[PDB]
């Protein structure tokens, strides 16, 4: 067991193992307050998160477990890693703390985002590479922007901040970007979604990324929707049939038809194998879309593309998510996680 020390860093008490110095606040979400550090040990400079409240709830205790499991399984140079994780508690009975440590990121996609067609290979080769990995574990991302991609001088991306079912209804609502990046079938709740809604979002970035613009930026999920049909068009009696709620139907079928748009003509100047890849990212049936395995055999990636370096996951269990637990249980299961923890070599 390591030796721990306490200080109040901005109106907060954090107890750390010795190795972390030099704390400074760096970060104020929702789900905790974070630090820059050194850790002595590696020598890196890290994050270190302390979650708040990760206890006060089944649904806050079960969402602590479930960030905990995701972060403890993900091991891909194109996707956020744990360094650590520790509390100052000796016993379960004393436990209420957790810290997690990741590599500090600085620049996210906004920062870094002129470009040339390089830099947009290289860029989404990287997202798609960590996509395939992520999707082989049964992983849905749900919340792919360039906020949630972190990006170093070398232009070395790493995917991070993956949906927990945290999104709120007044953070939808709106001129807002953490709506633009989303399939239609999940932003109006058309249907049982999967991991296809990922690749629909890579489409919304790559496009950002040719032009300097937002593909979609609506004022309101209605406004939104016209923009995304008038590049697509409006659904034919084949996608119409999958939409379960009835009233979606009855709202898509008071729009007057639309032909898909020719792509060509709203990239001007673009790789025409940048155009190509977009039109089989950018489809309404989310049955139809390209996966990310399929996506980086496209000779738009034939520079960086190696079948022997792209690497799938180990199966992940998420038997947890259908189990109803007390808060006690979840954090039985979730000061276990803690303990077993084994650093990367
Ligand atoms: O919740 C897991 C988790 C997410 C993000 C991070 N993180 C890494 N580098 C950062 C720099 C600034 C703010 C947050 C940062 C750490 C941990
Ligand atoms: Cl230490
Ligand atoms: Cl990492
Ligand atoms: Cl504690
Ligand atoms: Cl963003
Ligand atoms: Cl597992």
């Amino acid at each position: 067991r390591p030796t721990f020390y306490r200080q109040e860093l901005n109106k907060t008490i954090w107890e750390v193992p010795e190795r972390y110095q030099n704390l400074s606040p760096v970060g104020s979400g929702a789900y905790g307050s974070v630090c820059a550090a050194f850790d002595t040990k590696t020598g890196h400079r890290v994050a270190v998160k302390k979650l708040s409240r990760p206890f006060q709830s089944i649904i806050h205790a079960k969402r602590t477990y479930r960030e905990l499991r995701l972060l403890k399984h993900m091991k891909h140079e194109n996707v956020i890693g744990l360094l650590d994780v520790f509390t100052p508690a000796r016993s379960l009975e004393e436990f209420n703390d957790v810290y997690l440590v990741t590599h500090l990121m600085g620049a996210d996609l906004n920062n870094i985002v002129k470009l040339t067609d390089d830099h947009v290979q290289f860029l989404i080769y990287q997202i798609l590479r960590g996509l395939k990995y992520i999707h082989s574990a049964d992983i849905i991302h749900r919340d792919l922007k360039p906020s949630n991609l972190a990006v170093n001088e070398d232009c070395e991306l790493k995917i991070l901040d993956f949906g927990l079912a945290r999104h709120t209804d007044d953070e939808m609502t709106g001129y807002v970007a953490t709506r633009w990046y989303r399939a239609p079938e999940i932003m109006l709740n058309w249907m049982h979604y999967n991991q296809t809604v990922d690749i629909w979002s890579v489409g919304c970035i790559m496009a950002e990324l040719l032009t300097g613009r937002t593909l979609f930026p609506g004022t309101d999920h209605i406004d939104q929707l016209k923009l995304i049909l008038r590049l697509v068009g409006t659904p034919g009696a084949e996608l119409l049939k999958k939409i379960s709620s009835e009233s979606a139907r009855n709202y898509i079928q008071s729009l007057a038809q639309m032909p898909k748009m020719n792509f060509a003509n709203v990239f001007i100047g673009a790789n025409p194998l940048a155009v190509d890849l977009l039109e089989k990212m950018l489809v309404l049936d989310s049955d139809k879309r390209i996966t990310a395995a399929q996506a980086l055999a496209h000779a738009y990636f034939a520079q960086y593309h190696d079948p022997d370096d792209e690497p799938v996951a180990d199966p992940y269990d998420q038997s947890f998510e259908s189990r109803d637990l007390l808060i006690d249980e979840w954090k039985s299961l979730t000061y276990d996680e803690v303990i077993s923890f084994v650093p990367p070599p």
